[PDB]
């Protein structure tokens, strides 16, 4: 007892990661759980590491400013100056971190005291609830839901109760956690939805939170729109991003939290003092990806711009042989993961021998052992009383190599074609 | 008010860092203020990072194991398996972290609740105090004195009363972290001075956590030696490493924490929600840094037994041209900084146009300033109430091109003038 947690980790678990990798590991089924690419990223990102790694100056390799890489964060300062429509100071209005993760908790950290409520959204990014509880908060949340069933889905059909939304601010409300586009169903928040948040966060003089790591992934006729944008909303929003989803590079672990200098030096103190300051020869390497990408940002060949045509066709290629098996696949505005319910398969498997609490947990372990086939539970991504809308659901990655999705495809089809 | 640092950060301020690197930045000096070698590492690290980014395997630059990646953690544990003649768990008894920095935050942040108290060796590393407040601590202070006045002296001139360490420990006391080899001093902890603490740590049932990031950095005739080697001290300890002192590669940010995995697993808790995973290639290139080294553990040729022979030099230089100039250095046991007594000075400099409080403060910045030279000043390393016993004091860093040496030694001897 001695030496047991701190309170201020009460609830404190295991990530649903562990135990689906050591499944992996086990089985070695394809790897549909994985939110990474099963293939090489933009090549000119990787040699650029190399280089930094291989560079002539002794200091390419040796610490660098904490609050950024001064390379890094003049070229972040350039890109998204002209995204926002405003000049970003590179200096006190951006601050680099161990990925849009760390910059999650900084800003957590950095914006919630003991007891003030933080609006969180259902299903959740996974480090959302545990790092507002860490940091003496109290989580409110409130779920996306269908607002149709069978076939034949989106992502924007996946809603929150205006009315309920409304009713879980007041004058304790500090602060809401918005995603987008979503992690795990692709959601991509139109205007208006926005607007509503937008509204309600001047109302109650709240901190908007706006996770946009797949910022550029958005599926056409989709489009991504940044709240920090709208009317007053400046003054009022923290923007989180990541160079490991905008580059594809996952394990090289550098984000972003870009806001006014009043927001950030909150972030700031905690950064300090918990890492102060990231791998130079990685932010080095960014900062000449985002350099090479602002020289031809109009143009097709542009990742920001080319990424989502390379996914969109996989995307596609998902929801038909989900649909194909007897799913109903939610089709993602943006991102990679696909989320669909296979309630309809649940009078054709045996669960019997599987010993989660929850049925989605039930139901990937199975397909895991009996076909080779894994996926992940979305129940993991909502709080204890409303797991039982994720319980009918399985997650998906798309981002893989076009012969391991054809794999995935026949042995669907061929479990399907015998029962 | 509503968006201000929350309690637990409050009376928050910039480090010393943020303020002197942005002060190098500024007035272009030579810069022996932050610790860094102003040249090359070993290439054979330097190597693995390019290889690592060059890899045709398409999970080396996607996530990697969250507490750490797996052929690090077992190069880790063979090293230190043989280091504490101990077996090591890879699994449960390694974490690997980003940097020291958050080793010592995953350490503090998992073993400080609300009314623990810490005992803190004053000068200490800056981190330590603020981060034992942001996790609800109450730190308890001790200063180093140095028992001789001339000269020249030596950092195991530097020591504890004894009396006045035990009057701290009470049932209150949680924690109390160690720093050997030490910074700004150098002082290496003897086996009495390790019993001292060991014995009072095992009568108050208290954690050490020992920080021994210059452990490689011990010179003739002086030794490292480890804390979690003494008598029941294991199962109570907390030893942390970094990669970027060990390789010289600080620009990396990468390092551990080893012990017992009942205290192992607090921290694993607070890093998995606060940076979740390190980088990857990064990780990688640093666990064939060790492959490369285990090989060869007793050669001249090894980097953790040539470090002390090159650095010993550079010191016996350095501790040379600050006493020719008036100043009374602390001839280091261990690692690359050096603290000189350079009040003897006062008259032959004018610190009248500084905006600082404290005088050392004052000193190394119009030194930056108008002669070119950066130190750092000690006071920033002592608790408000004794940090007049820094105010005399400068650190420098020893870690250079002897060309750069000299330029420093000649920046002394013209500076010294006539007046
Ligand atoms: C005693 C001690 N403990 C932990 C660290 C931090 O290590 P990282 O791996 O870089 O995070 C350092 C790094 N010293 C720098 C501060 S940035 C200096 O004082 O010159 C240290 O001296």
């Amino acid at each position: 007892n001695k030496f047991d947690l701190p309170k201020r980790y009460q609830g404190s678990t295991k990530s649903v990661w562990v135990e689906y990798i050591q499944l992996a590991a086990q089985y070695k089924p394809l790897n549909l759980g994985q939110g990474f690419p099963d293939y090489h990223a933009p090549k000119y990102a990787l040699n650029a590491l190399a280089a930094a790694a291989n560079s002539p100056d002794p200091l390419a390799n040796q610490y660098t400013r904490g609050f950024g890489h001064p390379r890094l964060v003049q070229a972040l300062s350039k890109l998204y100056s002209q995204l926002v429509d405003r000049t970003i100071n590179p200096m006190t209005e951006v601050l680099v971190t161990v990925g849009a993760y760390e910059a999650l908790y900084a800003t957590i950290q950095g914006h919630v005291d003991e007891g003030d409520e933080v609006i969180i959204i259902e299903p959740f990014f996974d480090c959302y609830e545990p790092m507002v509880k860490a940091a003496g908060g109290i989580p409110r949340f409130i779920p996306l839901k269908p607002n149709k069933t069978g076939g034949t889905i989106s992502s924007a059909d996946w809603v929150l109760d205006n009315n309920e939304l409304e009713a879980l601010f007041n004058e304790k409300t500090k602060m809401i956690i918005i995603n987008t586009p979503h992690n795990p169903l692709g959601k991509v928040m139109d205007r208006a939805e926005l607007e509503v948040v937008a509204n309600l966060c001047k109302k109650w003089n709240v901190l908007c939170v706006s996770d946009e790591v797949y910022e550029h992934m958005v599926f056409e006729p989709f489009e991504h729109i940044r709240i920090c944008t709208l009317p007053g909303m400046w003054e009022r929003t923290i923007t989180i991003g990541s160079a490991g989803k905008t580059f594809s590079l996952t394990g090289w672990k550098i984000g972003w939290a870009y806001g006014p200098e009043a927001l950030l030096k909150n972030l700031q103190m905690v950064h300090q003092n918990c890492v102060y300051t990231c791998a130079t020869p990685i932010q080095e390497a960014i900062a000449v990806g985002f350099e090479t990408e602002l020289k031809r940002l109009k143009s097709p060949e542009c990742y920001f711009n080319s990424i989502s045509g390379e996914l969109m066709a996989k995307r596609d290629y998902m929801a038909s042989f989900l649909a194909e098996v007897g799913m109903n696949p939610t089709v993602p505005q943006g991102g990679y993961f696909m989320v669909a319910d296979w309630s309809s398969l649940d009078s054709k498997v045996d669960l019997t021998q599987e010993t989660d609490a929850r049925k989605d947990y039930r139901f990937t372990k199975w397909m895991t052992k009996s076909v080779g086939l894994q996926g992940i539970p979305p129940s993991a991504f909502y709080s204890e009383p409303n797991k039982h809308l994720g319980e009918d659901f399985v997650r998906y990655c798309f981002f893989k190599k076009d012969e391991n999705l054809q794999k995935a495809a026949e042995i669907l089809r061929k479990w399907k074609g015998s029962s």
